């Protein structure tokens, strides 16, 4: 079973002896710091998952306290574990956490440098607990960063899909998650795939569906979708001389639905020009608009291969010109680039496609490691800092202001998030939120004393993160 | 509960209708493709994946029904192989009819070598080999953490030896500060365990639990830590009392090494004045066993380390060691934990060497740089089919993309061998059959739902030791 006591940074365990004596309240906040792709606005998503799966309900037990005491005794070569303080949470509160967490609604799109959630203890005996859970709470940068980075790529696709097409049809299916293999672990797969689906509807990371359903929920039958697709083993199993028989068997097996067939096993160009183009050309034309053939290259320079694949297919299938003057394949043929795609190369591909007058209706993208694994806590400066302590009945605003780095500066005091008269967001410090000059605090209590007090559906989160 | 039927790539759900008819065997392998050049990799983590996700009765009639419900909605068509899964439940009691053979964990293998192979033991489950590709390819992460960690250990031993003449304390020099940095809790444990294959110091506690549960060690725990401060336990005394926080913390942990972050307001001022004059008496008094460690969390990593060392040198008696390098008094040490990755770490030690400072003075903490800034792309960890049997005929299969020379894969049934000189070679096309029995490194670790050979963490550490060690 998961044990919360063994779920914190090792140095934190000794923290209780280090705060000022008679400290009754430790108050901390989480933000995505401004740094002086831009990544100016970040999507808040994923806190609920950590609340339900790791903090809600009874999370302290006699067993868990004894397991922890014995680990830290060897780990530290000394008895420094705060047994008495953990036991207190067990006896007085039936092992529920005396903590309050207020957060922006999940799905809200917030400019950098703003407070998105705050943590404090509700019992003065548990001043040490606020930051005890900072490590677990700080892990939300991953869901935040995936969904923010996912959504920035959605912006890019929209811009060019509108520039070359005149509409946004299918936008939500244009970036497909191919990252299940790439992620550090099964749990990360689920979280990461969940954050992508805040913005899109296509994934092959089946773990993401289970996570949404268990912790968020949706009125829809499933949060995400996919189609049959081939992989190198299925294609290469027939042997190199029978690449055409595999293609034929696979399009025949899935004729009523879209099918993605990777065509780079031996020679991408040969498959496109001769096998798809001439030998199996009759099969492609027959397919309905609803179930088209998606030719997938998986090798070479990502932009250059996309372009040359499109030129060959244009020289082999009836290509038309849409309203904006960009060339468009027939509806039974599409292309998916799923190799070497991240936010940067995605920009180069679409910009390349536009200047050679190919419309974005033709293409879709797959991203794996570039979508769910090549991201760091550093990207958005997600950080968790103490802004307010109460010691001996006196509240004082606490912050860090390193001389070397201006940016690592932390907000001071009790904080709140407000909507401005112009319609933007401002974070107020030093309890200024109490005055309510700009209206009510947008932070809502989502956790208190071991109970999840406000929850959002994945369907709300999707609507809050919609592009303007 | 975790469900294997829901733990694969969506499109693999439809692969059982794509293989050639009458396919009775699908045989695949894993390797880190040939491209700090990352020439050799440490194999670690498969045992975790075998025990947690692949052993025992991993199929139930309830799990089949769950998977069938999701997939029908997910693809919006009926494509789930209910019958194939049902066959595994009835005839094997939901145990996987799969054999996996693997190089021993801890082994250091040059790139381009097969590390393990997967094959189905029952002709009806030809579709099962690559169904579990996604779950097994995720051993790219422990392999990559263990490998990158090791490479940093190489750097640190070379410069510790040059500036010191000994490797004392080497395995405590790179300290895991990555628990907050990782994507998920499961990752934090896997990664931190992988780093402990080379070092003994970690603060990602999840790492300790994973090793004990899956690998085990004779010692009570594999990783150690000390008490240390954070920005909240300094700044909560108020800016005007940073000296009082320092004094309180050092006093509390007098008998053990204690590390305090001193850059909350002004790092230079803190070292020169608060540590240097106001609290100097409390530092000199401290024992060699439990020295004061000063940590700077801001600014340029190389510059700040030097400026801290320069200042402390002027307030504390500095000696010169056997090799002619500057060495702080035994009760005072520094630890750099901000912005450290394999690249910067090399720069810092090299920078220290230029200014004639012994590596004995320093320790490093790494967070995201150690456990998060890593991709499957770094070592080209990849899982490919190399051999199938269709219509009772064995065929060697491979992918040879024209555009990329490197992506090409091995053909046939594989084996790993050591020549009498000691270099490694993987024999393709089943030519390992020609070689004498017992030569092959790959030992069966998983067959039909049971783990058949296991290694303990102590042995894994022994296997992964550096040549210099
Ligand atoms: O390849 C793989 C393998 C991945 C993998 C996994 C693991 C490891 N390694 C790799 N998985 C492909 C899955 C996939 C990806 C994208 C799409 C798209 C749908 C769509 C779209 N909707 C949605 C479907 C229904 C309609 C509709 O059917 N429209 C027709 C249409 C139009 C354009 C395009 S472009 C590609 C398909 C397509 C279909 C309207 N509206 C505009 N754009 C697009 S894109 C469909 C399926
Ligand atoms: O501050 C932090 C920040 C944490 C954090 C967490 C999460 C997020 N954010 C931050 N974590 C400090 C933990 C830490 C790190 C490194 C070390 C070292 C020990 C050691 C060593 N030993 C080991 C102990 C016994 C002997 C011995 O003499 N021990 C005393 C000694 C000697 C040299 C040095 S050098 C630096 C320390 C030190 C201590 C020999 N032999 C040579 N090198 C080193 S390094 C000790 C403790
Ligand atoms: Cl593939
Ligand atoms: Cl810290």
């Amino acid at each position: 079973e998961f044990n919360i006591l063994l779920a914190t940074d090792s140095y934190k365990v000794t923290h209780y002896k280090q705060y000022p004596p008679n400290t009754s309240k430790v108050y901390s906040y989480f933000e995505c710091r401004e740094k002086k792709v831009k990544y100016e606005e970040t999507v808040f998503y994923g806190l609920q998952y950590i609340l339900n799966k790791y903090l809600k309900g009874k999370v302290v037990t006699k067993e868990k306290i004894q397991e922890a005491k014995d680990v830290y005794k060897e780990h530290f070569q000394d008895d420094v574990f705060n047994e008495k303080g953990w036991n207190y949470i067990l006896e007085k509160y039936d092992g529920h956490l005396p903590i309050e967490i207020k957060a922006v609604p999940e799905g809200f799109v917030i400019p950098r440098g703003n407070v998105l959630f705050t943590v404090e203890n509700t019992d003065p005996e548990c001043y040490w607990l606020t930051n005890w859970i900072e490590t677990i709470l700080v892990q939300s940068w991953y869901p935040i960063t995936v969904a923010t980075n996912s959504r920035e790529q959605k912006k890019i696709l929209a811009k060019y899909l509108l520039e070359t097409s005149g509409n946004l049809d299918g936008l939500e299916y244009k970036l497909h998650d191919f990252g299940y293999r790439g992620v550090s672990s099964q749990e990360t797969a689920g979280i990461g795939a969940s954050a992508h689906l805040v913005n899109f509807k296509g994934t092959d990371t089946v773990a993401g569906l289970a996570l949404i359903k268990k912790y968020y929920g949706t009125k829809d039958p499933v949060p995400g979708y996919s189609v049959p697709a081939a992989e190198h083993s299925t294609i290469t199993a027939w042997g190199k001389d029978h690449e055409k028989d595999a293609f034929e068997h696979i399009v025949t097996q899935f004729s009523s639905v879209p099918v993605s067939v990777v065509s780079d096993s031996y020679d991408i160009y040969n498959a496109c020009e001769k096998i798809w183009g001439e030998d199996l050309r009759h099969l492609i034309v027959s397919r309905s608009t609803q179930a088209p053939l998606i030719i997938r290259p998986d090798s070479g320079n990502p932009l250059d291969t996309v372009l040359k694949v499109l030129e060959i297919l244009g020289k082999k299938f009836p290509v038309t010109e849409n309203s904006k003057g960009y060339k468009l394949l027939p509806p039974y043929l599409r292309v998916i680039q799923g190799d070497g795609v991240d936010i940067n190369t995605l920009q180069e591909i679409v910009e390349g496609m536009k200047q050679k007058m190919w419309s974005i209706e033709n293409i879709a993208f797959g991203s794996g490691g570039g979508l769910l694994q090549k991201l760091t806590r550093d990207l958005l400066n997600c950080s968790f800092k103490c802004s307010y302590v109460v010691t001996n009945g006196l509240g004082i605003n606490v912050f860090k202001d390193p001389v070397a780095d201006p940016n690592k500066r932390s907000k001071k005091g009790r904080l709140s998030l407000h909507r401005t008269p112009a319609g933007n967001f401002v974070t107020l410090e030093e309890g200024k939120g109490d005055l309510e000059e700009y209206g009510q605090d947008l932070l809502h209590t989502v956790f208190k004393n071991g109970k999840v007090t406000k929850s959002y559906s994945f369907d709300e989160i999707r609507k809050n993160a919609q592009l303007n």
